[PDB]
């Protein structure tokens, strides 16, 4: 099941069975999508900006402290977080 | 794994026994009890389950959450006015026998 | 077969379990569960507030992970989803806690949990 997490400091990018990889790290807190699909971004900023490509998809400040949600992402798509977050591929139907 | 998506225009109902059955634009019926994840995006108003409002949107926002749904339920995304990087979809996550 | 999951309520249902072999969760008490298995879990649910509640204690409904509040609900006028996706470890508990027991309608309130993955990375 394709997953990744970055990471809690001093953890960096970690990765679970990427074969073929669905995801590829870019810098810190940032990866790139290699494979179209429905993904679940999760993460935490406790006991901040989530970005898909150039614009913001979540802005944690606020009744819960969980980052992310479910999103269709496509090849070359980036996610950046501007304490961890990770991603899991749920499905790749037809059609995305 | 059973899922369906509507839009973005001019795409319609895209579908992947079925767990869901389209009704018309933006609207589907649930054919299977289960735990479902509804997702999507509204690029600028409300999500319904059997005529009751479950989310209301007012920037591009996220549609959905996780919902147990039963045979017969419908899911609709309604706009005040027509006047579209807008889509929504559903994936079936599980069907434990305790969802009925 | 699977995913491993559990649900509490709505009343009269208590803890119900599916795909418990081998178990990922242990019931601890009403509305409260223990994690048996490290994992990526998705927590979901419905809180139905008593919109006519008006006793002494202030209104608030909370989801906890151990001693940390992870979701707080103070609007008594609408039925609200609870949960999220979390990395969870053996001995973590998740509990859903009402400031007083008539702040919620328990015949329409529940929460459950599903195991999405164990990456062989968390802890």
């Amino acid at each position: 099941p394709c997953m990744a997490k970055f990471g809690p400091l001093p953890s960096k990018w970690q990765m679970a069975s990427s074969e073929p990889p669905c995801v590829n790290k870019v810098s810190d807190w940032k990866l790139e999508i290699l494979q179209n699909g429905l993904y679940l971004i999760y993460g935490q900023v406790a006991p901040v900006r989530l970005y898909k490509n150039k614009d913001m998809i979540q802005t944690l400040t606020s009744k819960i402290q969980n980052v992310g949600g479910t999103y269709e992402l496509h090849v070359g798509d980036t996610i950046d977080l501007i304490t961890y977050w990770g991603i899991i591929l749920l499905a790749n139907p037809q059609f995305i």
